């Protein structure tokens, strides 16, 4: 589990979005595994605006943050998980690392701020849904 809180937005994995998220929907994209809902309180997070390929991510199934190198966001085939069938996921970054389903929502961060959240795992990789292209998160 986990979210990003920027301005009056809450960014979660689409597959972990609650009824309250869907009832306060701003934007959602199944192909990216992202959903954004509206918040009452202002968020603590700063979104990275950059093309870094190194950062640190939180792994809840290890209670640990790991430094990783990761691929640039791309359209990638993802094998079936407990929460999606096998499918193509867009805006996905991969790194070598540990990820189980419940690790979804862990933050990946670089020197510029939050890059994305854990979205995929298995076969010794961790996949992250990028948010650095969602410029509208930073205003309004
Ligand atoms: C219905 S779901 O959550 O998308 N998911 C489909 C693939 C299966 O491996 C687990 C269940
Ligand atoms: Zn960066």
């Amino acid at each position: 589990s986990g979210a990003i809180y920027v301005g009056n937005y809450r960014v979660v994995n689409r597959h972990l979005a609650t009824h309250n998220d869907w009832a306060n929907l701003v934007w959602e994209d199944s192909s990216r595994d992202l959903l954004v809902s509206s918040t009452t309180a202002q968020g603590c997070d700063t979104i990275a605006r950059c093309d870094c390929q190194t950062g640190v991510y939180y792994c809840s199934s290890r209670r640990k943050h790991y430094p990783v190198s990761f691929s640039k966001p791309s359209l990638i085939f993802v094998e079936a998980s407990e929460y999606y069938p096998a499918r193509y996921q867009s805006h996905l970054m991969l790194a070598v690392g540990h990820s189980e389903p419940g690790d979804c929502g862990g933050i990946l961060r670089c020197q510029h701020g939050v890059v994305g959240i854990v979205s995929t795992g298995g076969n010794g990789l961790v996949g992250f849904a990028d948010v650095r292209d969602l410029l509208w998160l930073d205003e309004e």
